């Protein structure tokens, strides 16, 4: 009921962990992330401190109703955290160990630009607010903050657990409170957008280049629009796994990159005809012949410098 | 358990404060956004004014069933806020100052005329029902209205969070009131629209207008038909971020304006084929060379009238 | 607590009203839509009169729980409303004045024959049950019947808000009750509709058409199917907005026809090219001839049919 | 309170009954569907008998808990059924009448194979537990199961709302007793499925059987191969209304059909090329004249035994 | 009340089982289920034993309130499952029995690499917090565990219900405890995915290797480029049923092989034309005519591998 009252001015110090049970529904589009862990809370309360001969047992296990139970909160979730309380275990010197089950939908913003290969910060800040009688600081156990060896992350290589020991305090209320973070720190798994995405859209484009080995006007017309036609529904097939962002990222330069190469494409199949045409068929083979190495050097070159700008 | 009792007939002042934590889901189809928030009030309640000699403390902490708390509402959203309270603390001259914790889902239209380079105005509207004893007007706290510092609005640029200090009463009620509006203006980041969205769609018209620079009807069937089906199928792409507006919009109207120059460009090439066909290739071979320009032409004029026209 | 005693047999007469702040969510599959509106509801209760002199103020606020509250609840809702009750007000002569706002998911079945310019008829019926002690009726207060000025129904026309004054009694439950009704007369709009729908799929098969106006049958063939993939393709962008209607709509009987017309202009194009092929140009170069005006004129009849039957 | 108790062993008799006022949401792809209904129920508890006369009036209205009522519970839900009581009606010999209003989603497969003409077997499975004291049975009142004049079942004709009047037992728990069975029989509407899926995806089959009729090899492949990409196409267009089921549909193989024709059209034009470049232009033309007539005769066939097959 | 008191330090049991009544919504996106089902509860409590003598009756019928019930958790749920009970009886010696009706999403990951053969074990984990007076272990009742005669799984074979009889604990508490696991072996239907999927993915790749058997070089660039945007759209159209892995699937794998074949059908289309245009015929039509035996033999050859590589 009451807060445990203070014997200096000192703040109660509450021990938090995380323990990560699953990870469910990635939503990319939302960017939003669900979660199911157990949360486990430890402080010091005289107040229910005893002896144990006169007790008898050397733990004591209360209800949530029957003793003061610190208001801990998550700041970057999408409602209040559902919670499902396990158990409440005090030790003689009146140590209290806290353990509940929860389960929420968290906010946490996703940098695409580097995808496929784009790495992530994943965000879970826990806050306490302090009270009149007794404030309350939060501290972080990294005994009970660990992940499961059943822990799957399909897609995502879990590089670090490592929650924030330092968590600034976030001057949005008018009392300021260190708020503590917890970033997952995650890797993206590539071996199957090359195969799925990359390649065949790099198969397309090649298919285009077989312009500059013919002279027919008209395959060559059908080769480099059908294959831009290929290029548009292969994006339309793939649109899923493509990020709508706001800003530009790697993945969508390369995308605009393929259509202007496909766009002087058409220019130079449209040049050869012009000087065939108006007979100097010297400058219009010399032009195609060149093309057959221009366009894949420049094509491979734009690339590194692509990489190069984004990593 | 009472509201206050006015010294004179002067309505009670309730200053009014949001303090935007984070912008999720932002629902372009059903115009909705969710928002999570800080909710401030502060208002002076005589009844719990104290001395600070006799009393000891300089603040008073109260619990919200203890006292009385006006019934704030929001006009615009979906369902009711979350519920949850923070701090009620209670000065000596009695002001009560109130934060509590909220989310929901905010009723917002959105206006894509000028789509992508709209800028809106998102709106938020707090009410107050006054009460037999006095009547309660609801004012604005410049000093408890803010965003913090690392509030990011991916794909949006805020341009001022400045709420309405004027807001006229809605007379939906038997008992008119002022409602609190907190305007939002924002303008939207285009950085990327252009090369995923406007600059493919151009490449793929212009590649239709190479049937200008050729005389075989069929390579030219084929480059008009085929890239007006890849018109389609671009479309059908980027679908997603192309609003379904009820009202003709200035991307729909460009848009629209191909669709015209793909039938224009076929009845060229057709009329083209048909006077060579005809005996009298002079003017076949004199519109195709005037096309070469007027298409190009006509469509930059074209678009500067659309341009003038919605901005 | 307990229902109002009637001073003689009349029944107890509760005056309705239902004031639309927004309706989000427009389901066309479902034909349900989602409502977020006040709900207020007046009645004379003896029990809570009162003298203004010694009881000091002119009206008293009471709490849903404290007093008697008529059980109102809406029949065509997906679930029960939501409860949030908003004020309770009682007058000197012991009239209650309550205010609720609630949001809920309507059924009301949709009409979409006449679609685009479909209109509808939604419905919202209130019931109340009536008790052994005395007799509940409802009855319609068109003062608190209304829309605000924010009031958006983004590409309808709200034609009459006209709730059914004569509600006849559904004879389900063993006890027959009248049950209010809720018209909202609304048309569709359709600015849009024109230059985003029907005019692009007009143009593809005008382009269609042009086959008639050339002999090469490998040009036909590609403006003939070719144009047949951008109609499906149309189609599949559109799809949104068009309905998944069971029974025959005007649009889906246009699109059957157009389909129909791509057939018979496949056949046109295959016997022309067989007759010349054949070795009689003359019948080929008379069909085609007699097509350019026939497909036209039989496509404009036929529609004008269409719309008669329709219409 | 208590159970009623048996004058003799025979166990008590519960009529039940099922008002279908509207159903929503019909979930093809999850096989489950929403209802709105009625549920009334009837027993004899000689407890609640009473007098007429020393009572004054001929029913007695009582609150659910104030009187017995049994367990009732639906077994094929997704989750427990909306509880709205109605109304309960105790008559002079103690025969209660129980009505309320219910919603759930309602679990019950369907057997897609002979879609679009499919009829399907609705079932709402209604079970009651046995108490120690007395056992309990359900019973059918077919005066009380119903369907509205304003029942409204778009796509599909009600064939038999007749539940089961002998359901067997469950074996399920450890004690079998009757679960009393509600069986609705449809069958679906098809005056539209024809034109809008079958009638244009035989028309572009046919279109492909044009090249029988033309000798050029390249008009031929684009006929052939150009259809095949408009059937995809309209496949996807359809999409939604065709099922995705994991046994063979009759849909299904008419489509595999389909597929087949589009091979075998590849393979004979791809021979009578062969063998007129390979100077037999014989063999092609007379196997060109005999798929003719084969093509759509062999399709007529095999579609008159998988129709045999199916039905 | 109280946890029954142990008569020496055996641990108390509770025997545990669930009887499935219905599994709905299969998300192979979220790789999560909703799950309807019974779950009944055994343990003996001697606090409650009578003898049926003095009390007449053979079984005590009780409220969740009035007695003690073990806190039963599930492991991989979303949230708390839905609390529905439906029978709580005791018998003489004193042991309850429990049984409610529940609801909850389950997490449970699944494996798609065998897909469309796939099989997957579902769990279920069972899980019981130990309290001070005495410890609380887990038992599956296998007279208690069941589905039902009307079970549904639409394109799933239920292979085994086998609850694991010897479930480990998880380190993850700072107690560990076993907890009970209810593996659900089922094994995916394919007699659809054959001539919905793989068959006509298959045809329209035959369709391209009929350029083995052609000389016209722009007949050639049609049948394998438009055959391959054939091959997109249908993926397109399949989309859904496909699933979306980060890791490499055997489908996945076989998609990216017929990618390939498409890009060295077009190579060797190539390399034909060129040696014909380079005055070499004599090797060109010895390639094409290797690559008719070679193109489907390496094609089944390296789908024996694969195959081998996955099973």
């Amino acid at each position: 009921v009451s807060p445990p009252p203070p014997i200096a001015d000192e703040p109660l110090t509450v021990n938090t962990g995380i323990y990560l049970i699953e990870c469910y529904s990635l939503d990319d589009k939302a960017e939003t992330f669900k979660v199911n862990a157990f949360l486990s809370l430890s402080w010091k309360d005289r107040r229910l401190a005893f002896d144990p001969v006169r007790s008898g047992v050397r733990v004591k296990t209360y209800e949530p109703e029957a003793i003061w139970i610190p208001e801990i909160r998550f700041v970057n979730v999408e409602n209040a955290r559902d919670a499902d309380v396990v158990d409440i275990s005090v030790s003689p010197d009146g140590t209290v160990q806290y353990l509940e089950r929860f389960s929420a939908r968290v906010l946490s913003p996703l940098d695409f630009r580097r995808y496929p290969f784009d790495s992530q910060t994943l965000h879970i800040y826990l806050i306490v607010r302090s009270v009149d009688t007794r404030n309350i600081v939060l501290a972080v156990d990294l005994e009970k903050v660990g992940k499961n060896d059943d822990v799957f992350l399909t897609g995502w290589d879990i590089e670090s657990f490592t929650a924030v020991v330092k968590p600034a305090n976030f001057a949005l209320e008018d009392r300021l409170e260190s708020k503590l973070d917890y970033q997952l720190r995650i890797s993206r798994q590539y071996f199957s957008y090359i195969p799925n995405i990359i390649l065949p859209m790099l198969f397309i484009l090649f298919i285009s280049w077989t312009a500059f080995w013919s002279t027919s006007y008209e395959a060559n017309v059908t080769l480099v629009v059908s294959t831009l036609i290929a290029h548009i529904a292969f994006n339309i097939l793939v649109e899923t796994n493509l990020p709508k962002t706001p800003y530009m990222t790697y993945t969508g330069a390369i995308i605009f990159m393929i259509y202007l190469f496909y766009f002087v494409a058409v220019i130079e199949v449209t040049v050869q005809h012009y000087l065939k045409v108006e007979s100097q068929p010297a400058r219009a083979a010399s032009i195609t012949r060149a093309s057959r190495i221009a366009f894949p050097v420049v094509f491979l070159l734009a690339n590194i410098i692509l990489a190069f700008l984004f990593f």
